[PDB]
């Protein structure tokens, strides 16, 4: 059966995928990664609920070689 998932929102400047994967990938499995170049954001899907809340938090306040990245839940309500 189909499950709700838990996607996590990610905002920051000049991000790639390979980063973002890094940032994510040892936080758990992905099962869909989506990036938007238009906004400069990221979404996350976590397999496991806990991944995104611990990824959340972790990833949530760091720092990269010299940018600054955001976390944050998608919204109940669809855009």
């Amino acid at each position: 059966a189909p499950r709700k998932g838990n996607t996590l929102y990610v905002y920051g400047e000049d991000m790639t995928p390979t980063l973002l994967r890094g940032a994510f990938s040892p936080f758990g499995n992905i099962i869909d990664l989506s990036m938007d170049p238009p906004r400069n954001c990221a979404f996350v899907t976590y397999e496991k609920m806990e991944s995104a809340d611990q990824a959340v938090a972790e990833l949530n306040g760091t720092q990269v070689e010299s940018v600054q990245l955001k976390v944050n839940i998608a919204r109940k309500q669809p855009m």
